[PDB]
């Protein structure tokens, strides 16, 4: 009779140490998964770390290259503008030499007339 | 008779003069042509150049936010690494719990099979 009243007492004491240990290891066990997702993110940040000293030395080639192009075309822009200066002035030295064909048929009208004027005189 | 051959010769020394003045239009047909792709070429060129430094502050404003996530990261990997060292204690005070649990059950068998001796005992 006073049997079964002891033997629960140490029943309850049982199942209470068997709650603890499932707790310490339901405890570790998320703990061995944030010890997971920690050393997880270290590899994926060691990797973003190792991108972007990769990153800052692309676009400091390309920094580079840019300061490159600018230099090619700045000295193409003087030279097309000095371009411009011969081909003005072929411009100028096609006119002055229009200015000669015409004195030479304004030359040739006059030999025509003058040799004209003077046949007319004959007569 | 006579008048056949100097005729001619005029006409020859007229056909003469419009061969120079189409050439001298033909001539200044190419040079406005040249002056045409000089004066396209500069547009073309202006807006490489507007173009190359819109990409110079553009490379040097991406550029800027490289380190500075290089930055946020760097503050990252020494933070995880700081992770790692409350997780481990966790692990270490986590083993210390499963000492204190252990204890409480062997103290608990003793109990047990102390009270379970001195009840042979009396027998």
């Amino acid at each position: 009779q006073l049997v079964e009243k002891l033997k629960t007492q140490m029943l309850d004491q049982e199942e209470l140490l068997a709650s603890t240990r499932r707790d310490q290891d339901n405890m570790q066990a998320e703990l061995n998964r944030l010890q997971a997702e920690n050393d997880a993110s270290k590899e994926e940040v060691k990797e973003v770390l190792q991108a972007l000293e990769e990153l800052a030395v692309n676009y400091d080639q390309k920094s580079q290259e840019v300061e490159d192009k600018t230099k090619e075309y700045e000295l193409l822009s003087d030279e097309l503008n000095q371009k411009s200066a011969t081909l003005a002035s072929i411009d100028a030295e096609l006119q002055k030499l229009k200015e000669m064909t015409n004195h030479q048929k304004k030359r040739a009208a006059e030999m025509m007339a003058s040799l004209l004027k003077d046949l007319a005189e004959i007569g």
